């Protein structure tokens, strides 16, 4: 007992998924009663509570993380009544994930002059889990029709407005929107009803 113990060296983060980052380290001061405690927290906001975990090996797999999120990691060694201060901090940002929220605040308005033309306006989804690459607008004269029967209107790029031309006058029309990121298409919005003049 010649207190205190040397904190871990060579702390490294390895990105595995949208929710998994693998932490490895080195223990120069090396079967006995000792154990490591891994701590992690989201880089932003500045003040956040740390999550902890015990590990007997010189590795720990941090699970259940937020997608497209940057985390701070540290390790410490605990042996009996002795302990090491926290190690050097390692950083890792989880992979992206398909959006898991639909585009929000969807609105449909007729184009000034041209009534067979409508302007769809929306907002990005909350749970976007990555950079929005684009959107897909679906529309029908039957809200009950299967998604494949609906008219497909791709919206290339992260624009929040789109124009649809050549539609039937004085007709109820229904509108759904879904978002896109590198990992695929996220959910669709609830159908919004708009009757043409
Ligand atoms: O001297 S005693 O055997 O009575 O135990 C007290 C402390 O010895 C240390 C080092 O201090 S010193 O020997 O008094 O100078 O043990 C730590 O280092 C040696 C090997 O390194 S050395 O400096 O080249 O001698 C290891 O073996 S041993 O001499 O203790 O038998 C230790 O490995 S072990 O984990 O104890 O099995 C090593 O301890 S540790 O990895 O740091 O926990 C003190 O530790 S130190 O000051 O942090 O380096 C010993 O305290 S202890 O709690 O009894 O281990
Ligand atoms: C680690 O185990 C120690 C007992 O060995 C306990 O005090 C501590 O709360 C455990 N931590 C976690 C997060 O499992
Ligand atoms: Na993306």
């Amino acid at each position: 007992t010649g207190t205190p113990m040397m904190p871990p060296v060579g702390v490294q983060a390895s990105i595995l998924s949208h929710d998994t980052i693998r932490i490895t380290w080195a223990d120069n001061s090396l079967t006995d009663s000792r154990y490591y405690t891994v701590r992690w927290k989201t880089n932003i906001p500045a003040n956040t509570k740390y999550k902890n975990a015990n590990a007997t090996t010189l590795s720990y797999l941090v699970t259940g993380l937020k997608p497209n999120t940057l985390y701070e990691f540290s390790v410490m060694v605990t042996k009996g009544r002795r302990s090491s201060t926290w190690s050097m901090t390692a950083h890792g940002a989880t992979f992206e994930l398909v959006p898991t929220s639909p585009p929000k605040d969807v609105t449909v308005v007729s184009k000034e002059g041209k009534p067979r033309t409508i302007i769809v306006n929306w907002q990005p989804p909350s749970e976007a889990n990555g950079k929005i690459t684009g959107y897909i607008i679906y529309y029908s004269t039957d809200v009950n029709a299967e998604i494949h029967d609906w008219v497909i209107e791709p919206v290339v790029g992260n624009r929040l407005t789109h124009q649809i031309q050549e539609l039937t006058l004085d007709t109820p029309y229904y509108f759904k929107i879904q978002a896109r990121n590198s990992k695929g298409m996220g959910p669709m919005s609830e159908a919004v009803q708009f009757r043409t003049p």
